């Protein structure tokens, strides 16, 4: 059921400018500022299929309803992005977009192991009612808290204190590779990704080494640790920094930290930030305020379960 008058029909780059004024209307309601610009639409953009992997509500004005994009992980988890423009909230509209993505889902479910379960998931903002009870109307169910921390430097950060034989090592492409692979692997092992996946998927910010950082114990040569930065559009994005089983409680993870901002603060960016997962209530790691950061914003992961079965998202 959708109403009449309103399209709905696969995104066009064109529609880029609308849409990002969509998601600006959202995001204001929500409490946060407009950041949202059609230069990131376009970027977010470079990855998806515009025909099959989002859809876009036309409104009978000719302006943007409602929109959605997904992610899809082996067919066995879809993330799914929706926005309902505030003023038409309540007409079922986001009931519409939520089944969409079930459906997206549900048609594709086939190449998915039949044993394998499946769910669909959506990242909703912690302070928006309304979404929160569609979730709960829809089935989908609190899993876990998504933090996005950040930071502003406009002044230098502190100097790093680093444990007692531990130092920073710079990424070097070329000899690095493998050595940081296995440690992100460990440290973290989110999917397991494998080797020439994870090359494939840093190609990009391994043209820019300066932001990857190492904890490196001295005596075996051995990456204990990493921070993994990268720059895009001026902004700095850390995508993961951890410490290897034997080595924590060092305070290893606040060096990385501590020393990746002074790379980015010598360098001239202003706004770094990273997104932690926290299990329901208990908030981010006190690592992330000692590191001068600060919270942004806080998601709920809400998940439901399409296809019974094995979970096989992590292996």
């Amino acid at each position: 059921t959708l109403p009449d008058r309103f399209i709905a029909r696969a995104p066009v780059p064109a529609d880029a400018p609308a849409i990002a004024r969509l998601i600006a209307a959202c995001q204001e309601a929500d409490g946060d500022e407009p950041d949202a610009s059609a230069e990131e639409v376009l970027r977010d953009w470079e990855g998806l299929d515009l025909g099959q992997e989002a859809v876009l509500v036309v409104a009978p004005d000719g302006e943007a309803a409602a929109y959605a994009d997904v992610l899809n992980r082996r067919y066995v988890q879809l993330s799914v992005y929706g926005y309902v423009h505030p003023r038409f909230r309540g007409m079922g509209l986001g009931t519409w977009l939520v089944q969409w993505g079930e459906e997206w889902i549900q048609d594709r479910m086939h190449l998915a192991p039949a044993e394998a379960q499946v769910t669909v998931q959506h990242y909703i903002r912690a302070s928006s009612t309304s979404a929160l009870r569609l979730m709960e109307q829809h089935g989908y169910r609190p899993v876990r808290d998504i933090w996005v921390m950040a930071i502003t430097l406009d002044q230098p950060p502190p100097a790093p204190e680093w444990p007692e034989g531990i130092t920073a090592r710079t990424f070097v492409p070329g000899l690095d590779e493998r050595a940081t692979y296995e440690a992100v692997e460990e440290a973290f092992g989110r999917p397991p990704s494998t080797f020439e996946r994870w090359l494939s998927m840093t190609q990009s910010e391994r043209k820019d080494p300066e932001l990857w950082l190492l904890a490196v114990e001295t005596d075996s040569g051995h990456i204990v640790g990493t921070c993994l930065g990268q720059e895009t559009a001026g902004k700095g994005w850390i995508g993961s920094v951890g410490v290897r089983r034997p080595w924590r409680g060092r305070g290893i993870a606040l060096a990385l930290l501590q020393e990746v901002f002074g790379v980015y603060y010598r360098r001239g960016v202003r706004e770094v930030e990273l997104s932690v997962d926290a299990e329901s209530r208990t908030g981010a790691p006190r690592l992330y305020r000692r590191a001068g950061m600060h919270v942004k914003h806080r998601y709920v992961l809400h998940r439901k379960e399409i296809r019974p079965g094995i979970d096989l998202s992590t292996t």
